[PDB]
């Protein structure tokens, strides 16, 4: 894997160190968490204005079905 | 959900933003972790004085059965 | 459990407090995470020089089989 090795190899010296594997696994996890939250947000925000009003919020709930 | 929408809507402007959903999911998780730990503590602290002595600690263990 | 109670009982007063149980569960988790990451690192670092070169990295990948 090429851009992947370069992405992990942050100081660009050809070697992936322990710190770098650790910083990588760490940010990979953070990114995955954001994407899921955003996707959940976007799905509740039915009109896409970027905020959830009490109505959008109301549909979503109901022993959650919405 | 009413007090719930108000609880998430922290700056009180009627709209639940992404930051607020994120701060909410975050503190909800923190609270759930505390409650479980405390419940586990309270259960080991057999006399409720608020500290676990070596005896209370001893029963609890035993390839944990106590 | 003896060294274990002493390990958790950080200020050495004979009683394991809530803070101490919480600090303990916390560092236990951190240690377990490190050990797994290191073991995964060590396994990719096929020659043990302490860094993963593109070759060691390449074997490891392949719809990961290596
Ligand atoms: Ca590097
Ligand atoms: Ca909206
Ligand atoms: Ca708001
Ligand atoms: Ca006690
Ligand atoms: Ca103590
Ligand atoms: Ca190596």
């Amino acid at each position: 894997a090429e851009a992947l090795f370069k992405e992990i190899d942050v100081n660009g010296d050809g070697a992936v160190s322990y710190e770098e594997v650790k910083a990588f696994v760490s940010k990979k996890r953070a990114i995955k968490n954001e994407q899921l939250l955003q996707l959940i947000f976007k799905s509740i925000d039915a009109d896409g204005n970027g905020e959830i009003d009490q109505n959008e919020f109301a549909k979503f709930y109901g022993s959650i079905q919405g």
